[PDB]
């Protein structure tokens, strides 16, 4: 009986963490979440009006009388920024699309699975709770009673205790389970987005590897 | 003589140029640095609050009965972009300071510069357009006078407008050197920037690529 308000009580902790740690931090990442592409589409912004200025001085360094070269060198550097920020403007829909709407279309209809889950157990609970302290009475007068079928009444009441047993025993499995996934759904999309981003990292390393030697103007 | 003429409105032309469109050009570069720079600033702080979030659930996680490995990832991805923003962070100072704040003074200085250069140009240019009319007039004295010595006069005319030719095509080759100078170092300056930028990338993918495959592992 104290072991089981036990288990009753660590049980609802963790739908408790769900519920009102965990979920509430995913819309709380949703908002974050939602400044960080901001931040990311005002720096794009800022880039390619930048650049876009640094190729109107290459473009007149082109039609200079000694600055040709130069000329080129800056209206490409343009050109590779331009590029980088395509590839950029890549990871940061993975983010956007595979992560944040997936997070806000979800939330709710998540918190409410675990609402149900959570109600399904705590009235499992009492009521194998109530049947069971009840028909311990029954067998608690009948024996006084000195009834002779408080027999079968002693294997009914200590079934139902061993069914509460693995009830309870499985519903703390269960829940911990659900907390588990949750933590590792996080996880895994932001390993999605690491990789991403990780090729993002190859392939603009890639042509600046290049760029750098194309640019120099000798030796 | 007017083509001589033509060299100077050109020479000018230059200079001018340099003074009138380049260096304006500069200054809204510097502009359009800051901007550029605040952007990032704001960009790093939005991806900072974000990981503080993704960590705090991390270390929620970390006091969990079976998700400790997802927990302790999860904080491992937070503590990853802290430093990849503190390793670019260094990155975006080069710009500030070995170019934008090395562009500010440039654009103030030599505009004095080229406004010497100018005025130091007319004044030899006229110098020596003077004392050709002067020794023109010598001449053409003598043809009236019927001086005799009008024949090492017209020969002294000769090798002044020979003298004047050089000084006009070393003066414009001056002035083309002038502006091209100031192109090389927009590119020099950019060149670096992408070289440092480069180095970040090797940094940012040695140590991601080996967090990834360790992330994916655990998972």
């Amino acid at each position: 009986a104290p072991e089981m308000d036990q288990f009753y009580r660590s049980t609802m902790a963790i739908y408790k963490s769900i519920m009102e740690q965990f979920n509430p931090a995913l819309e709380n990442l949703v908002y974050l979440g939602n400044n960080y592409l901001r931040a990311f589409h005002a720096l794009s912004e800022a880039a390619e009006v930048y650049f876009s200025a640094i190729q109107k001085i290459g473009e007149q360094a082109l039609q200079s009388s000694t600055s040709q070269i130069l000329g080129e060198i800056l209206v490409q550097m343009s050109d590779t920024q331009r590029h980088l920020n395509s590839d950029l403007e890549v990871v940061v829909q993975t983010f956007h699309g595979d992560l944040l709407q997936h997070m806000e279309k979800n939330t709710k209809l998540d918190m409410q699975f675990i609402k149900d889950s959570c109600q399904h157990y705590e009235i499992e609970y009492r009521h194998r709770a109530a049947n069971l302290e009840k028909c311990m009475s029954e067998l608690w007068r009948m024996e006084r009673k000195r009834d002779k079928n408080a027999r079968e009444m002693k294997e009914s009441v200590n079934r139902l205790h061993a069914q509460m047993q693995a009830f309870v025993s499985e519903s703390k499995r269960a829940a911990e389970l659900e907390e588990k996934r949750r933590y590792r759904f996080l996880a895994e999309k932001h390993l999605l987005l690491s990789n991403t981003f990780l090729q993002f990292l190859g392939r603009a390393r890639g042509m600046l590897q290049n760029r750098v030697l194309l640019w120099k103007e000798q030796s």
